[PDB]
């Protein structure tokens, strides 16, 4: 219970929507920084499951164009789905094995960072923004943790000023935040067999995470 | 209807194929001794408070050793049944003649293979996996036993009559987590749906005929 509380407290999670470096083979996928910082530059985005209207599973607290593309941090806070997560994480073999040796385990954190590995943009243009298990756009690894600041540092072509732009933006109560939540673990269950048979799904997510640099520095990343 | 019983054949062991495990190696005679020539339990990847039926009859033919399994919980079956409503997979349908099944098709990409833990004394039980460890366990679900046998050429009218003669309070004792949880694992297991592939190619099922999804 109290351990279990922690397990439930909020989760944040962080990653490149698009990659400016990155070009599609699909025009759909198209994204250019003139195209991103125009609706951005010169009022909180659901989170989701798979662009599930019945799966808002919390907010994104920031949202930021920098150098390499448009880089995203979202809070994770539905106390259902989180419950959820908490639940099936303690049957799952792949987080009995825990992370890499420092990092303290965290089941709920481990859960998400094996399943919805990836992070999605689709469609006012910027709609919302979901979790899913691996993103059509590359480059768009899904980075989890306790703490917005550790998540940040997760990625290596942020600069200093890059994560003061985007802490100034998490550090401001949203209206997408009681639970709002609508699904069920039998909806993430039909959902998780789907992610079976995305092709290329693990050299799609290794080679998101090189481009990324996420496999400089220690993570929850279970790909 | 969708939470009718639901039959799984396929097998689970392939006497041809040279297990790159000294521990999965499985030798005819061996099987045939332990074999004709209580029911086994059916479970979910080897988890004995997954329980979901029971294995209905097996069969030691000139490529391997067949199987035959029922799933018959309904705790289970109606998880399934809920679950297979949010699938996209599942919505898109089998292959053009074939009417779609919500829960066999749940279970076909689910649960694609089929491993035996005779470990130990002998044959102790069969469980419905993502994948066998054993190459060409492929698992193949149908609501009719006879037509789930018929979608393996490499078995004779000889064969399937004596398969025929055999298959002719719920155990389910876990939940939707429990299967959620399962199902982030084999996410990592490697080369899945190379092997999957594999196993199908080797024992002549097609997705054209069936409800199998690799």
């Amino acid at each position: 219970d109290e351990q279990q509380s922690q397990a439930v407290a909020p989760v944040y999670v962080g990653g490149f929507l698009a990659r400016y470096d990155q070009s599609p083979d699909e025009a759909e996928l198209l994204l250019p920084r003139d195209v991103v910082e125009h609706w951005l530059h010169a009022v909180a985005l659901p989170l989701n499951i798979n662009h599930d209207d019945t799966a808002v599973v919390g907010h994104v607290a920031a949202m930021q164009s920098v150098r390499d593309g448009l880089f995203c941090l979202g809070c994770v806070t539905s106390p259902r789905f989180l419950e959820i997560v908490r639940r099936a994480s303690e049957k799952s073999e792949l987080v009995s094995r825990g992370p890499v040796s420092p990092l303290q385990p965290d089941k709920v954190v481990e859960f998400l960072s094996g399943s919805y590995a990836g992070l999605s943009l689709s469609s006012t243009p910027f709609k919302e923004v979901a979790l899913c298990s691996v993103g059509r756009r590359r480059g768009t690894l899904a980075v989890y943790g306790r703490d917005p600041e550790w998540v940040t540092q997760r990625f290596p072509d942020l600069t200093a000023a890059d994560r003061d732009g985007l802490r100034a933006q998490w550090q401001r109560s949203t209206a997408v935040d009681g639970d709002p939540f609508r699904s069920d673990s039998y909806g993430l269950l039909g959902n998780s067999v789907d992610a079976l048979y995305i092709r290329e799904r693990l050299p799609k997510l290794r080679y998101d995470k090189q481009l990324v640099g996420v496999t400089e520095r220690e993570s929850y990343v279970k790909a």
